[PDB]
C-alpha cells in the first residue's frame, strides 16, 4: 500500500504545516501537524477543556462506530518549546492520503497549553519519530508509520515541504519526479528516539564550504534551523545590521536586507537554503526589525534541522531495519 497527502503552511511565514487526516467512522477530518520530532498522535477532542478550545476542529469519539476507549491509558507530553498537552486514549481507524491503519492509538486531549489554544489552525499532532518516544502509559503505543510500515510497498515516508506553498507527505514510495539529481543517504542514530544524523558541514552564501560534523535531528515539527553558535554567528556576520537580541530571543536583522543562502552538507552532497527562506518577518507587527530563520542551538542541547532546512530538500525517512535519512535537492 501507499498514501499521499498535501501539506499546507498554516500562515504566510510557514510557521508550521498542516495535513488532513481522517479519523473514525464515518470519517472526521482533522488538520494535523506531522512531526518527525515526536511520537504521539493527539487531537483536540470533545473531551478538551472547553475554555482551551478556540476554533480548532475536534474529534468526537462517541460519534465514531470504530472508536474504542483504551482502558486505563493516559498520555502527557511536554515539547522542547515549553508547550504541553495530555489526556486519555482511544483506538480508531486513521487514514492519511488513502493509507489506512486500523486500531491506531488516537490520544484525546483533555488539556492543552495556551500556545495550542491560540493556534486555531492546528487540530493536533501526528508524530513520526520512533515509537520509543511515545508517552502513552502504562502501555506505550506505536506511531502511525510504525503501524503502517509492514503494509507499505517500501518502509519509508517522504517529506517535501513547500516554501510559502503546499507540499507533500508520501508513505510507502519515493516519487522520483519530486526531486532533482540523486538522493544521498546518511546514517541515523535512533538511541534518543529521533531521526538523528550528522551533517558534514556548511557554507554561507557563495563562501567556501567548511567541513565539520554537525549532529542534529530532522524535525518537521520545528519551524527554524538551530545550529551551533559558531555557525550561526558566521551566517549573520554576512548581514549588515544583524545582531543577537536577548530581549527578542535570537538573531534579528533589518527587514530591508537581502539575505545570503545557507548550504548544509549531506555526505558529499549539498543542500542550498535560499536566503528568502531565512526571513521570518517583523519581530512585532509593523516593526522594521525581522526575525532570523537560523538561530543558535546553544542551550537546547541539540541541533535541529527544522522546516527552514527541510523545505529546501526532498527528504526520505527510511524506516528499514536499519533506519537512514535521504536528502535530494528539488
Ligand atoms: C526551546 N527549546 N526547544 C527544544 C527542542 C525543540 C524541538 C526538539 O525536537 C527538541 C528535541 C530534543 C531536545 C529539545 C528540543
Ligand atoms: N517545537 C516543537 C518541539 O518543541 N518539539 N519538542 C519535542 C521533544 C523534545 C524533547 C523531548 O524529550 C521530547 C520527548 C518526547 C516527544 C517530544 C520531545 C513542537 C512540535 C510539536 C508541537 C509543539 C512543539
Amino acid at each position: 500500500s501507499t498514501g499521499s497527502a498535501t501539506t499546507t503552511p498554516i500562515d504566510s511565514l510557514d510557521d508550521a504545516y498542516i495535513t488532513p487526516v481522517q479519523i473514525g467512522t464515518p470519517a472526521q477530518t482533522l488538520n494535523l501537524d506531522f512531526d518527525t520530532g515526536s511520537s504521539d498522535l493527539w487531537v483536540f477532542s470533545s473531551e478538551t477543556t472547553a475554555s482551551e478550545v478556540d476554533g480548532q476542529t475536534i474529534y468526537t469519539p462517541s460519534k465514531s462506530t470504530t472508536a474504542k476507549l483504551l482502558s486505563g491509558a493516559t498520555w502527557s507530553i511536554s515539547y522542547g518549546d515549553g508547550s504541553s498537552s495530555s489526556g486519555d486514549v482511544y483506538t480508531d481507524t486513521v487514514s492519511v492520503g488513502g493509507l489506512t491503519v486500523t486500531g491506531q492509538a488516537v490520544e484525546s486531549a483533555k488539556k492543552v497549553s495556551s500556545s495550542f489554544t491560540e493556534d486555531s489552525t492546528i487540530d493536533g499532532l501526528l508524530g513520526l519519530a520512533f515509537s520509543t518516544l511515545n508517552t502513552v502509559s502504562p502501555t506505550q503505543q506505536k506511531t502511525f508509520f510504525d503501524n503502517a510500515k509492514a503494509s507499505l510497498d517500501s518502509p519509508v515516508f517522504t517529506a517535501d515541504l513547500g516554501y510559502h506553498a503546499p507540499g507533500t507527505y508520501n508513505f510507502g514510495f519515493i516519487d522520483t519526479t519530486a526531486y532533482t539529481g540523486s538522493i544521498t543517504y546518511t546514517a541515523v542514530s535512533t538511541k534518543q528516539g529521533f531521526w538523528e544524523w550528522t551533517s558534514t558541514g556548511y557554507a554561507v552564501g557563495s563562501g567556501t564550504f567548511k567541513s565539520t560534523s554537525i549532529d542534529g535531528i530532522a524535525d518537521t515539527g520545528t519551524t527554524l534551523l538551530y545550529l551551533p553558535a559558531t555557525v550561526v554567528s558566521a551566517y549573520w556576520a554576512q548581514v549588515s545590521g544583524a545582531k543577537s537580541s536577548s530581549s527578542v530571543g535570537g538573531y534579528v536583522f533589518p527587514c530591508s536586507a537581502t539575505l545570503p543562502s545557507f548550504t548544509f552538507g549531506v555526505g558529499s552532497a549539498r543542500i542550498v537554503i535560499p536566503g528568502d527562506y531565512i526571513d521570518f518577518g517583523p519581530i512585532s507587527t509593523g516593526s522594521s526589525s525581522c526575525f532570523g530563520g537560523i538561530q543558535s542551538s546553544a542551550g537546547i542541547g541539540i541541533n535541529i534541522f527544522g522546516d527552514v532546512a527541510l523545505k529546501a530538500a526532498f527528504v526520505v525517512f527510511n524506516g528499514a531495519t536499519t533506519p537512514t535519512l535521504g536528502f535530494a535537492s528539488k
